[PDB]
C-alpha cells in the first residue's frame, strides 16, 4: 500500500463485516447498521494519527496516572450527500464534534470547480479535518473539496480523508494532487466500472444507506 | 502480559481516551460518552477472537468478492449493575444482540455462591458469551458468574470477559480458576486499595457512569 | 381512569405502535426499537408533570423570548432487570440524567422486604424520581422500591412511575399504598394470568427485549 | 392557527425545551441534544396524521388484542444541508426509514428553480413524505422542493412539512402555493429580520447544530 494510505487492519472480523455490507442481499437496516460500525472503525483509525502530549492525570483517591492529553482540535467535513452518513460515526467518537459541509462541482460551462455550498468552522485553519466521503472512486469531488479547505487555511498535513472503500484510480488521482493528505480506508478494491463505480464494490453506497 | 489476556493496543489515542475517564474532574456526560467509546473498542477486540469461514460474496453488478461469514453466535451477559453500561456498546456493534443477566453473590451464612437473578438465552450453550463487567478488581463476581454459565453448558473457550480496567490481583484470581477464558481489557493497573478499588483506577465506575 | 393515573393519549399511531410490540410475531430488533420509541413517549409524558418558571430568554440578535426554565431536578431509578431497558429512553430525553437502581425482594423467611442492591444520587431527596418498570402487573416490586425512596427522603409527590402497560390489579395495589404517586402508563389491560402476566399483554417484556 | 398548520401542544415542558435551544448561551452539545429531542416530537406529531386500520393482534399466550396496523408507507426528504440534522430523529421513530434529498435553488440567470441534487425512493409516489427543514422562514426552498416531489408523483395530501420554528411570512407563502400540505411546527414566531432570519428565533440553526 502506498505512502500516506492507511488501511484498516484486514482482520477476519473486518472482512466478515465488509462482507455484510457488500452482499447484494443485505437490506437497508443491516446495511446502515454495519456501515455505521465500519465508519466508527475508520474514525478511530484516523484519530490514531492525531498528536498527544504526556500529562499527569489525577485519579480519585489521590492517585496519579501517567496519561496523555489530546493536542489536535478536530472537525469533520462531508462533501457529497453520501458523506452525511458518516457524521453519526464521527459524533459517536468525538463528543459534539463540529461538522462542516462542502458541496462543489465542476462548472459545466467553464470546466473549473464551482462551490454550491460551504459551511465550515470559523477556526478551521487551526483544526485537523476529517474529510468524509464513503467511496473513493475517481476522487473528483474530494480533490475539489480539499482545494477549498486549503484556500481556507487548513494545513495539508492536518487533512485526513476517511472512506469505506477506494479504487486504485482514485487513490492515485488524489495522491498525485495532494500527496501529504492521509487516506484512511477500509479496503482497496480492483478497478472502476464504466459508470465509475468501484468493483467489486458494494453497489451505490448512498442509495443503499438511504433509499433502497 | 499473561496467556489469554488480550490488552487493547496502547496507542496514544487510547491513552488520551482513558485519561479522560480517569481524570477526577471529568463530569458524568463526558465520562459516559468516552466510556461508551472505550466499551465499543473492547467489543471490537473481543469480536476479533471469533471464528469466520471464507465465503464468496455476490456484489451488485454481478461481481464476486472473496469475503467471509461469521461462524460464532453471540450474546452478552452482564453481571453487576455496573455491567449494564456495557450493553449499549455491544448493541452498537452486534445488531439486536441477545444480552443476558447473572446476579450472583456469596451466601453470607454458607459462604457458597447464591444466584439472585438469571436470564440467559435458551441456546446459550451454543453461543460465544461476552461477560460484561467494567472493572476486574478482585474478580469475585465474574468468577461466580462464569460458574453459572458453565453449569448452563457454555463452552469454556467461548467465554470472553470484557472489562475497561483490571488489577493484577483480579487477573490472577480469575485465570487461576478459568485459565481458558480470554480476558479482553483496556488497561492493567497497579494494585487494589483497601476497599478493593483499582489503583490508580478511575474512582467508582458505576457511580460515575450513573449517579454522581 | 383513576386519579393520579396518566394514560398516554390513545391515538391511532400509539395503538399501531403498541400493536407492533404486542404482536407475538414481532422479532427482537423491532421489539427493542419500538419499545424504545414508546419509552420515550412515557418519559415525555412524565416530564410534562414537572414544574417550570417563566423566564426571559435572550436569543441571538438581541431579541427576547418569553420562555421558561425547568424547576425540577430529575433522576431515573430502575427496579428489576427489565427496567434497565428504559434507561436509554430517559437519557435520550434528559441529557446525561442520573439513573439509580433499587433491587429489592421479599425475604422468603421473614416475608418482609429485603434490599439486594441500592445505588441512588446523594441528593435524591431533592429530586423528582422516574421509577422505571416496564410492566405494572402486581406492583409488588414497585411498591417495595417506593418505600426505599421514601426512606431516603424522596417526596411522595415527586415520584412518577413509568410503565409501558399496567393491569388493573397493579394500579389498584400500588395506588392503595401510594395514592400520591403518579402512574404514567401507555395502556391499561384487562387482568393478570395465573403466572401474573398482563393479559392480553405482550408476553414477557424482558425476555423479548433482551433474550429471545 | 391556520388550516393545515399543526402546532405541537405548547406545554410548559415544550416551552422549557425550546427555551434551551433558543438561549444564545446554550452551547453546541446541549443545542444538538435538545434539538434532536424536539425533532422527535415533530416526527411523532407528523406520524399522528397517517392512516391506520383496525387489526386483531395475536399476543403471547393465545390472547387477542383489538389493535391497528399502519397503512402509510413513509420516507423523509431533507432539503437544505440544515434538514440533515432531522434525519436522526426520523430514524429513531421509524425503523430504517428511507430518506431522500432534494437540493434545489433558483437559477440566478433565469430566476427559475434549478435542481442541484436529487435522490428519492423509486416508489416515492406511493409514500407519505416528511419534508425536513428546521426553519420555515421564507419557505422559498421548501416550496421549490415540494414542486419536485409533485413532479415525481407524490400526492399533495401525503406531504407533511416538519420544522422546529416558522415565521408567519413563510407559513403564508407556503400555504398560498400548497394549501393541502400539512405544516407540523413547534412554534410560530413573530416576523423575519432583514437577513430573513426568524425573530426572536434561535440564531442560525445549522451553524449552531454543526459548527459553532
Ligand atoms: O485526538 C483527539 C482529539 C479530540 N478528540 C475529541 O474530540 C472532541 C472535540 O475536540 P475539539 O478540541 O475539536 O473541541 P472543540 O474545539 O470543538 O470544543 P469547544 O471549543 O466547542 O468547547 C473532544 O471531546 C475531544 O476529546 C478526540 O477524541 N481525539
Ligand atoms: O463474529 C461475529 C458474529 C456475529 N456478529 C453479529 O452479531 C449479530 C448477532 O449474531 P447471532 O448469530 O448471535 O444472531 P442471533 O442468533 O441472536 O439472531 P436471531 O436468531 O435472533 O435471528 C449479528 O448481526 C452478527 O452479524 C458479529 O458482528 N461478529
Ligand atoms: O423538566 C425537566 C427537568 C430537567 N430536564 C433535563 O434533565 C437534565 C437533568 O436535569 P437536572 O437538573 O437533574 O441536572 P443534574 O442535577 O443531574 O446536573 P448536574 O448537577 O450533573 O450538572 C437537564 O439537561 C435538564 O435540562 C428536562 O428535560 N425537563
Ligand atoms: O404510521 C406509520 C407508518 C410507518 N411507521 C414505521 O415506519 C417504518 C417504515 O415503514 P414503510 O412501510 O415505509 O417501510 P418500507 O417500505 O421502507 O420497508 P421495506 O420495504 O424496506 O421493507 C416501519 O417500521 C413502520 O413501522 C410508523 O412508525 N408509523
Amino acid at each position: 500500500v502506498s505512502k500516506n494510505v492507511i488501511l484498516l487492519p484486514q482482520t477476519n472480523q473486518l472482512i466478515g463485516l465488509y462482507s455484510i455490507i457488500r452482499d447484494q442481499r443485505t437490506k437497508r437496516g443491516d446495511f446502515v447498521f454495519y456501515s455505521d460500525r465500519i465508519i466508527r472503525l475508520l474514525v478511530e483509525e484516523g484519530l490514531n494519527q492525531l498528536p498527544v502530549e504526556e500529562a499527569i492525570i489525577k485519579c480519585h483517591g489521590g492517585y496519579e496516572y501517567k496519561g496523555a492529553k489530546f493536542l489536535g482540535k478536530i472537525c469533520g467535513v462531508s462533501i457529497v450527500r453520501a458523506g452525511e452518513s458518516m457524521e453519526m460515526g464521527l459524533r459517536d467518537c468525538c463528543r459534539s464534534v463540529r461538522i462542516g459541509k462542502i458541496l462543489i462541482q465542476r462548472d459545466e460551462e467553464t470546466a473549473l470547480p464551482k462551490l454550491f455550498y460551504e459551511k465550515l468552522p470559523e477556526d478551521i485553519s487551526e483544526r485537523y479535518v476529517f474529510l468524509l466521503d464513503p467511496m473513493l472512486a475517481t476522487g473528483g469531488s474530494a480533490m475539489m473539496a480539499v482545494e477549498v479547505l486549503l484556500a481556507r487555511g487548513v494545513k495539508m498535513d492536518r487533512i485526513l480523508f476517511l472512506n469505506l472503500l477506494a479504487a486504485p484510480e482514485g487513490i492515485k488521482a488524489f495522491q498525485d494532487k495532494y500527496p501529504d493528505v492521509k487516506i484512511i480506508t477500509g479496503g482497496i478494491d480492483e478497478k472502476l466500472d464504466e459508470n465509475k463505480y468501484i468493483v467489486p464494490g458494494l453497489g451505490d453506497f448512498g442509495d443503499r444507506y438511504y433509499c433502497i
